[PDB]
């Protein structure tokens, strides 16, 4: 039931992303640039393989995965993690594990907007994306 997440999405609001990045140990210069970057996220499916692209003027990433199947990932901040993405309560939940640490990247649809909640430690960041035509 991932279909409503598919498409091209643009960042239109960000709350507490610096706190999230700081919690992950991201350096101040990268945080500075990141705080002024507006990514485009593209979510595509081919059968039961999802591909999630994050494009920006600063960093770009791409992951492909099957729901519910662990995959290796190297994040935009260069963490090497073990990841799984699932649907839970209609939300796309991406869990990353490394060094006994965890972070979740939770996507939900609210009134047509895609709300991405990033949690690590006590830091909770909420980013809002709107759908591009
Ligand atoms: O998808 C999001 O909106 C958040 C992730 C991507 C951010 C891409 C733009 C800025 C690059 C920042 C690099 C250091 C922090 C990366 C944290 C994980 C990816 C967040």
């Amino acid at each position: 039931m991932v279909d409503a997440f598919l498409g091209t999405w643009k960042l239109v609001d960000s709350k507490n992303f610096d706190d999230y990045m700081k919690s992950l140990g991201v350096g101040f210069a990268t945080r500075q640039v990141a705080s002024m970057t507006k990514p485009t996220t593209i979510i595509e499916k081919n059968g039961d393989i999802l591909t999630l692209k994050t494009h920006s003027t600063f960093k770009n990433t791409e992951i492909s995965f099957k729901l519910g199947v662990e995959f290796d990932e190297t994040t935009a901040d260069d963490r090497k993690v073990k990841s799984i993405v699932t649907l839970d309560g209609g939300k796309l939940v991406h869990l990353q594990k490394w060094d006994g640490q965890e972070t979740t990247l939770v996507r939900e649809l609210i009134d047509g907007k895609l709300i991405l909640t990033l949690t690590h430690g006590t830091a909770v960041c909420t980013r809002t994306y709107e759908k591009e035509a």
